[PDB]
């Protein structure tokens, strides 16, 4: 099914590494802006969302050129990037481990196109499935839908975990601002009772609300949550009848649901081709469109499916989440850097970084290709992030000074929610976002530092190397719809660098391993007696916390 | 002055490298537990802490043996590790290029040892301020100190960046099972505005107390924070007379505290000698001991001050922090693996990979040793993480499956402090700890795979390579005791790696490069004039902000 087996024999790979060692080892971002006065236009990119709202993605401090991006262009065609995109988009069974679609993008067709899978369009079952969450969080939010004493919803929580967590908790964070007094969203998440306990701590079940955010439903953690979430609840409703206000399940296993006592008629369908890393535009999704209400919740799903249709439609050369993984590869397999830093200078985003790391890590951390053979070459980077500009007085010392390459994507909005002292904040952040990238590029040489007063022996320890690269990525306000957008552009960039390796961006089979290895222990925890049923250091661990546990 | 220039220049380096291509780059821990019956004994030590409390560090699963972990030893004493420790204790200057001492050790000398800085003993002024602490905050949880209408203080703001912020946050989180019901913290840091808007939102100024946490008090983003934060407490309370109930500073500068309006009497002082990131020890951890009690918080003091006495005189073959730091010099420098996982098995510890990502990254992102020559070798990792088990259910994948070698610490407590469910959570949470470090060891061969019904191409997918490594820490219970004694033990891992590459630990010429950069462009932002002072992405960045903003 592939058309070839590994990066490293497509023939513009050898092309590369050999621009590598003459061009990009050594590459100049001064020299490039001195050599070439449109370099700002030329790999600067202007997008236009489907509201006529715009995004800038300016890759020019990137260790990049014509030549170089050309070539990368090249492989990128070798790799049929292209022809994979395509039959993602065509329903195909790209996800060739589980045999099944990957079809996040059918999630946001409310274009209404024909998105068929096993050759029936998935688009009006898609559509009843956000009338269904439209009804339902229009409902919570205008107090139709009451709790078992007629009292109004005041707090919505999500018990899920991995890809039926994240995306809720740093959507819902970073649209806050379009929220409502009085109407709060909590997550329970971790099996360590802790977040079942500090969570519930305060909540009153009368005007609480659970969803139960599950794909298969049978995850050991999230029913073991679900099952201690609905104790508390009867611990005060007594009546088993009064769950069905109470409980509602976003799952594609209906059997489950029924048999865990929540009525069918409360549960929000998707399908197998739903990722969960790439869940958030699905039924997963509800608490954002009750937290934030559903037209903006539609929003977002309209600003990812015009980040799609660009992707989608676009040349290579001028593809924007095609440009950002190209430039992945380039550092990860040519620069060998390991690492992928994204900073938003944006505190409604603080957990965007954390969010990404899974949709990327979990995606491109792979070792076989769809010829299932193994890799001679890097995959999947290691991607972290805080926000800006907290980051700047802390690891940003590294980044700056250290002997890592470190590419760093820096994001900002021009206008904010909450534009305090007539923007005064507001243009302090903007100018740390600005000055730091043209910082990490210019940086500050020997001469420099001794012009500004440095002798001896402290000189080199003030010194900047600069060429250190960045891509900023200006928006004019993170809306609903820029955040849909923004999100998609990291899901076609993961998508992009996952072709070109050759791997299955879309299976998990460390996850799925994760999730079947605990039991064989949790039944040895059930008493106190010593194991040595493992290796020395396992049974060494599992008998000192026997000695030690309560 | 320093005794050797270059890492590179030590005869173990060389050694070490010749270890690595013959025993190191292959290393199986699966032969390495088949081989040597002893060797969780060998390679697990037993931390015990002041109350008698214990921690076991097992690094057993790491790529190491005898023969690896004696020439690691070897190679810190080629390093003279121990005199740059004793030298560190003895109150001298080793923070060279600002010409300080670094004596975060003293502040949590509850011992009074005699620990003087230019010949002169510190104990009794790092203990004055303690004092200090303790009467504030039992005023505070008394109710003795009321706010400007006779009430009680419900919330206390800290507003602080970096150092002054990261410390108070992650430690009260994660010790938040020791804070009492009505008397809340929060934390303003970044110059978004919206940390200041969503904070401030729901608090009462009647009942708000704000700590403004500052080193120099001259921080840009926390001195305009206070600015914002005194302006809303004066939009309710009018009068300047009425800050004095409600705002208090933590700082090394007086006159400047004094200069914004806080009365010195409400000055909590330290010195030069403690960095931001080692400073949650001192003054700026009032937050803590007033959520959680300064009983507390002095036993929190006492954890860190039993690992000092560790870590001071402890050979260095069984010094704990010590073979951290040989292990992360390991694999930084011989297997080249550029990251450092660390995931706590613990929802109060969310926090603790960023803080930890501050103090090492911050620490060992230099280029330059102590001989004033810079290294080309590599220097400090990229340190990240998130808890488990959420973190297994996403970039986990990569750390199983993945290219890259992830070193990894996994912590667990034996004990909760929400045992719920007759500890079910607990049991089930602790047996994901034994499981995920025995996969990452013994993998999943071809032959497995099969026996498990993949056929055909599907096979190699399923695979998992073992032989990664981790360490596991077992604490009895995460006590105040317990979190000062693992801090402590990063803290001076990280002064172990600083001392073998023989950089400063204890500068940050990046954090106050930061410092003044912004303020060039916040001039510029005073007006909608084009801008092109600048190289063309900056302009351009610039120039498309101005149109953009309001
Ligand atoms: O990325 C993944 O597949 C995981 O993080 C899952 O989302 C997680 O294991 C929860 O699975 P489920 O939604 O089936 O409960
Ligand atoms: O690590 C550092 O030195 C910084 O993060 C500082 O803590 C931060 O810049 C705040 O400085 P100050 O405490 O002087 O306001
Ligand atoms: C005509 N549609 C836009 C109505 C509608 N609204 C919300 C969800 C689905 C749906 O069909
Ligand atoms: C003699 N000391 C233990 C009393 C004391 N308590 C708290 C802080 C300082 C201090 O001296
Ligand atoms: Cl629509
Ligand atoms: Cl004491």
């Amino acid at each position: 099914m592939a058309s070839f087996k590994l990066a490293t024999d497509l023939p513009e790979w050898k092309k590369l590494e050999e621009t590598y060692k003459s061009v990009g080892e050594k590459f100049s971002v001064r020299d490039a802006f001195a050599k070439d006065p449109k370099r700002f236009e030329e790999f600067s990119w202007i997008y236009k969302n489907y509201d006529d709202s715009k995004i800038l993605f300016d890759f020019s401090k990137n260790l990049v050129n014509k030549e170089i991006l050309d070539q990368l262009v090249t492989l990128a065609k070798e790799a049929g990037v292209e022809k994979l995109r395509d039959a993602m988009f065509a329903g195909d069974h790209i996800n060739t481990t589980e045999d099944r679609a990957v079809y996040h993008v059918a999630l946001r067709n409310r274009a209404l196109r024909k998105m068929p899978v096993d050759g029936k369009d998935t688009a009006q079952e898609v559509d009843d499935v956000l009338k269904h969450m439209k009804e339902f969080s229009d409902s919570i939010r205008d107090g139709s839908w009451t709790g078992y004493t007629g009292k109004s919803i005041t707090d919505v929580v999500n018990i899920g975990i991995g890809g039926s967590d994240l995306g809720p908790v740093m959507v819902t964070e970073a649209l806050k601002a379009y929220s409502k007094p009085g109407l709060n969203v909590h997550f329970i998440s971790n099996i360590d009772g802790t977040h079942t306990a500090e969570t519930l701590k305060n909540l009153n079940p009368e005007t609480t609300l659970f969803l139960i955010a599950s794909k298969t439903f049978t995850t050991a953690e999230t029913i073991t949550n679900a099952t201690s979430a609905k104790n508390w609840f009867l611990a005060t409703a007594k009546d088993s009848k009064h769950i069905a206000k109470h409980f509602a399940a976003l799952s594609t296993n209906e059997k489950e649901v029924v048999a865990f006592g929540i009525d069918a008629k409360n549960m929000f369908g998707f399908e197998s081709w739903v990722g969960g890393r790439y869940s958030v535009w699905s039924a997963i999704g509800l608490s954002v469109a009750i937290y934030i209400g559903f037209e903006n919740f539609n929003d977002f799903l309209k600003g990812a499916e015009a980040m799609d249709q660009h992707f989608l439609t676009t040349p290579l050369e001028n593809n924007i989440p095609v440009i950002g993984g190209l430039l992945s590869v380039w550092y990860n397999n040519f620069f060998g850097a390991q690492t992928h830093l994204v900073v938003p200078f944006d505190q409604y985003l603080h957990r965007f970084p954390a969010y990404l790391q899974q949709l990327s890590m979990e995606s491109n951390g792979k070792s076989v290709t769809r010829a299932n053979v193994f890799t001679n070459y890097q995959t999947g980077t290691i991607l972290f992030g805080e926000p800006a500009t907290n980051a700047q007085h802390s690891f940003f010392q590294l980044v700056h000074q250290g002997t890592k390459l470190i590419p760093a994507d820096f994001i900002l909005a021009a206008q904010s929610h909450n534009p305090i002292e007539k923007n005064l904040h507001q243009r302090m952040l903007a100018s740390n976002f600005f000055a730091q990238s043209e910082a990490l590029m210019v940086g500050k040489d020997e001469a420099k530092v001794k012009a500004e007063g440095a002798t001896g022996g402290l000189v080199p320890h003030k010194e900047f190397s600069g060429n250190r690269p960045t891509t900023s990525i200006l928006a004019q306000k993170i809306t609903p719809a820029t955040l849909g957008s923004l999100i998609a552009y990291y899901e076609h960039l993961t998508f992009t660098e996952g072709a070109i390796w050759n791997i299955n961006s879309f299976d998990q089979w460390g996850v799925e391993l994760g999730k079947v290895l605990a039991k064989v222990i949790g039944k040895e925890l059930d008493d106190k007696k010593a194991v040595a049923t493992h290796d020395a250091s396992t049974n060494g661990l599992i008998n000192q916390f026997k000695e030690w546990e309560e």
